[PDB]
């Protein structure tokens, strides 16, 4: 998968 890593990095966006 992928998905995981994409929501952290949006996680950081707030």
């Amino acid at each position: 998968g992928l998905f995981d890593i994409v929501k952290k990095v949006v996680g950081a966006l707030g």
